[PDB]
C-alpha cells in the first residue's frame, strides 16, 4: 500500500532573544512543509500463525529550518508480527512507549517546544522515535485496557560508538469516557557532559471525551536524572489542552511547562517553560483539516550542564510567538 | 498518482583551466543520471470549492559530479488550490517565475553554465526553485495573456540565519505565433561578502513557432544589485536559439553570454562568459526523445568580491567543452 | 511497478579488539534493517527495436552502525536497452561482472567482511556497485553460455576528483549440475596512499545444484596491485560454501580467507582473514525467509600502506562473533 499525510503549515514567528539579529534570522515567516509518503504491508506467512507486518515511512519533505529533502524510513519504519491473541510486535524504528503518549495528545497544539523536546534534565529524558527497537502492544484487553512496552539500544548504540539502552512501559485504561493513561522509560549508560547518566521519566495522564462537544488532556511528568559523578538532577513538567468540537469546527486551548530544575537539591532559577496556545479548526473533509493557532512560548533564561558549559535547550534561541495557518490532508 | 522522468545523459568533457591535473580531474565521461520519481493528487474538499493540489518530486538520483541517492521534495513539492476563476495558488518549493523563463526556454541546449547560475553578479541575481515560497498561477485570460507571481523566503531565512526574502513576477503574451515573455525579480536582505545585499533583475524574451517547421527563442536579461556599503553593479546577459523541426527530428542551435560586469560604473574586464551550442533530437516515442549534443564554454577569467576574496562562478572550474548522448522517457 | 525487499536482521555482536570500550562500543546489539523500495519499468519505443528498461532502487532504509533514511538511487539505478537477440545494455548505477561473483554466491552467509570488501591489497581490489558505469549482459546462448561486460568511471572520476577507470568482464558456463565461473576486472589510475595504483583482480569459480538436495560454490579470487614508485602486491582469497534443502528448510555451511599479504615478493605476516559461518534458513512462504546465523571473523592485526601509516582493512575494527535471526520478504 501507498500511503502519506500531505501537510503544510504556514508560521510568522516573531522572536525575543535579546538580539536584534538573532531575532530577525530565527523570525519571519516559514512554510513548514511536514509531507510525507509510507508504504505498507500485510502479509499471512504459509507457515508462521502471526501476520506479517511492516512499514517504511519517509521524512518530512521540506520542515521549517531545514533544508528540503527526505528519504524512506526516516520516520517510523519497521517489521513485525500481529496476533488477535496477543497484539503486535515490531522490530525497528518505532515510538516508545512513553513517547507516543508525549506527543499525542499532549504535544498538541504547539505545545512541543516545551512538553517534547523541552527541559532542562541532562542525560536522555527519554528517547522519542528510536531505531534498534522491539515494542509489543498489548490487545485492548476487555475492552478497556492496554500495554505498550519496549527495549531498545540508545543514540550512540546504533552507530556502534556506545553501550546505551532503555525500557519503556506504558499502559491506558478506558473509564467511561475518560482514558487514564500511565507510562515510564529508563535510559541507560548515556554519555554526555563527560558522565554516564541513568535517566528515569514517569508519566501519569487523562483525556476525555463527552457526547456534549467537550474534550481535553492533561498529563503530569516528572523527570530523574543521575550523572555518574553523583549528582542528581529533578525537573516536573505537565501539559493540558481543552477542546470544544460543534459541527465542523474545533476550538483548542493548549497549556504546558517545565518548571525549574532542581540539581543536587538545589532549585536552579530561572530554569522553567511554558507554552499557551489556542488553535482554531475546520473538518473541511473528512479526510482534511484546515487550522489557525496561536502560540507564546515563554523560555528558560539558561543553565551549565556538568563540564561548565551551556547546556542546550529549546530557550536556547530566544523566547517567541508564532501565528500560523495550516492543512493536513490524508489519503 | 506516481510519475518520473527517466533521464540518463553520456558526456564527454575536455576542460581548459590552465592546470592539468585539474584539467584531467573535471574531465573524462560521466554519466548524468537526471531521473526521478514523483507523487502528485488532486482532492475535491467537501467544504471548500477551490479543488485541493499537491506534489512531492524527488531530486536526481545519480547526477553527475554528485553521489548517488535523492530523497523525497528536493524538486517541485506544495500543496495548493485550484480554481478555473482565478488559477491556482501553490505554497511551497516551485519555480520562481523568473526562474521558469531562465530555465525554458532559455537554458536549452546546455546553455545553463551560462544563462541559468552563471554570471558575476553579487547578491543572488534570482532564486531558482525555493522553497517557502507562495506563487499564483493566472488563467490565460482571453487564451493570450497570462500572469506567474510568487513571493517567498530567502535561502538563509529557511534555515532562520536570516531574514532574506523576495519577490517575482512574470508575463506572457501571444501574439499568432509569437509569445512575449517580460518577467522580474526582486532579492532582499542577502547576506554574502560581509555585505547585505539587494538585488532586482529584469528579463525580456520572445518565443515563436511557425508552421514552416522553424522555432526560435530570445532572451534579454538585466541583473543590478546594491550592496550596503554604497557599491552598486550591473551585468546583461542574452540568451537565444534557434531550431528547425522536421518529422522525427529537431535540430538546434543555442547561444548565451554574460557580458563583461560594471562595478561603481567600472567595467570589469574579462568577466563575460559565452556558449555556443548544437543539438540534434530524435523522437523516438510520443514520450521520449534521444539527443545528441555538442558544447563550447568559454567562461570569465574571474573576479574577487566586495570581501577582497574570490567570487565564485561557473567559471571557477575552467572553460570547458561538452560532447553529450543522452535520452529522456516521460512517464 | 513498485517492488520491494523488505529485510530485518537482529543480531549480537561480540567483538574482541583490544579494548574494553571498544568491545563495548561495536559490540551489543543492534536492528540491521536492509529493507529497500525500488521502481522499474519497460518501454516499447515507437521508432527503435531495443526495448528501453530503466529502474531506481532505494538504498538500505536504517542498516546497522548507521543512522536512518535512504534515498532513491542508492542501489541498482540505470537504463538501458534490451533485445531477445544480443542480450541487454545498462547505463548508470549497476554491479560490476566481477563483484556480482564476489557477492552471489561467494559472500552468503555473512562472509562479506573477508570476502566482498576484506583484504589487505592496496588501491582498489574491485568496484562493486558503482555509478557512470556501462554494462552488457549477453543472453545464455544456447542455454549453456553468458557474458557480463561493463566499462566505468571510477570512484573518484565521478566527483570531478580525478580520472580513475576500470573494465570488467565475467563469464559463466553450464555443465549439466555445474556451472563454472571466470570473472577479471582492472582498475586504472587509482590515487590512493600518496600513490597511483593498478589493480588487477581475477576470479575462477564453480557453483554446484544437485538433484537430491545438495548444493556448493567454490572460488579463488587473485588480486593484483602496483603502485606508481614501484611497489608490487599480490594477495590471494577463497570462499567456499555448502548447503542442504529438503522441504521448508536449508541449512549452509560457509568458510572464505584472505590469504597472507605478499608486497614486493615479500610475505607479510599475519595479514591473512578468515570467516566460518553457518545459517539455518526456514522457507516461510514462497515470498518470504526466516533464519539464523552464527559466524565468527577472526581478521588481519594490521598492515600499514605505502605512506607509513596504517592501510584500513576489515579488521581495523577488531575481530568479532555474530549470531542473528532476520525475516525477509519479496514484493
Ligand atoms: C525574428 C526575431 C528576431 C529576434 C531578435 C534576435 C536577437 C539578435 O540580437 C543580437 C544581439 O546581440
Ligand atoms: C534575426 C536576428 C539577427 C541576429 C543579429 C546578430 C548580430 C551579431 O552582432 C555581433 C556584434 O559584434
Ligand atoms: C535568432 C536569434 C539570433 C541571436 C544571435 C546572437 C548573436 C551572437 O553574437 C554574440 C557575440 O559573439
Ligand atoms: C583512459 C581510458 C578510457 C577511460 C574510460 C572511461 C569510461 C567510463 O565511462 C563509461 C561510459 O558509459
Ligand atoms: C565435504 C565436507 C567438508 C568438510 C570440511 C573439511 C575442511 C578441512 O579443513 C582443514 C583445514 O586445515
Ligand atoms: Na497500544
Ligand atoms: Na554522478
Ligand atoms: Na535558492
Ligand atoms: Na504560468
Ligand atoms: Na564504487
Ligand atoms: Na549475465
Amino acid at each position: 500500500e501507498v500511503y502519506g499525510i500531505i501537510a503544510m503549515q504556514a508560521a510568522y514567528r516573531d522572536y525575543d532573544s535579546g538580539d536584534a539579529k538573532q531575532d530577525d534570522n530565527l523570525g519571519g515567516m516559514q512554510l513548514n512543509n511536514e509531507s510525507r509518503i509510507g508504504f505498507r504491508g500485510k502479509k499471512q506467512f504459509a507457515n508462521f500463525e502471526p501476520t506479517f507486518i511492516w512499514q517504511i515511512e519517509g521524512g518530512y519533505v521540506d520542515p521549517s529550518f531545514g533544508g528540503e529533502g527526505a528519504g524512506l524510513g526516516e520516520r517510523d519504519t519497521f517489521v513485525g508480527f500481529e496476533s488477535a491473541s496477543w497484539g503486535q510486535v515490531r522490530l525497528g524504528r518505532v515510538l516508545t512507549p512513553m513517547y507516543e503518549l508525549v506527543d499525542w495528545p499532549a504535544s498538541n497544539p504547539g505545545l512541543g517546544d516545551v512538553y517534547d523536546w523541552g527541559g532542562a534534565i541532562g542525560g536522555a529524558k527519554y528517547q522519542d522515535r528510536q531505531s534498534n527497537t522491539i515494542r509489543w502492544d498489548s490487545p485492548m484487553y476487555a475492552d478497556k485496557f492496554s500495554i505498550d512496552a519496549a527495549v531498545g539500544a540508545g543514540d550512540k548504540a546504533g552507530l556502534g560508538a556506545g553501550d546505551d539502552y532503555w525500557g519503556g512501559i506504558a499502559a491506558h485504561y478506558k473509564l467511561g469516557p475518560l482514558q487514564l493513561d500511565a507510562a515510564y522509560e529508563g535510559n541507560r549508560n548515556i554519555e554526555a557532559e563527560g558522565q554516564t547518566w541513568e535517566n528515569n521519566t514517569y508519566l501519569v495522564g487523562v483525556q476525555g471525551w463527552f457526547e456534549n462537544g467537550i474534550s481535553f488532556f492533561a498529563q503530569y511528568k516528572y523527570m530523574e536524572a543521575d550523572a555518574s559523578n553523583g549528582v542528581n538532577e529533578k525537573q516536573d513538567a505537565m501539559s493540558a489542552g481543552l477542546m470544544y468540537t460543534t459541527g465542523d469546527w474545533q476550538y483548542k486551548l493548549g497549556y504546558a511547562a517545565n518548571f525549574d530544575l532542581e540539581r543536587d537539591g538545589k532549585t536552579l532559577s530561572n530554569t522553567s517553560d511554558d507554552v499557551v496556545s489556542a488553535q482554531i479548526m475546520y473538518f473541511v473533509d473528512p479526510s482534511a483539516v484546515l487550522y489557525a493557532r496561536a502560540r507564546m512560548n515563554d523560555f528558560n533564561e539558561g543553565l551549565d550542564g556538568l563540564d561548565d558549559a551551556a547546556r542546550w535547550t529549546s530557550g536556547t534561541n530566544g523566547d517567541y510567538n508564532e501565528y500560523s495557518v495550516g492543512v493536513e490532508y490524508y489519503f
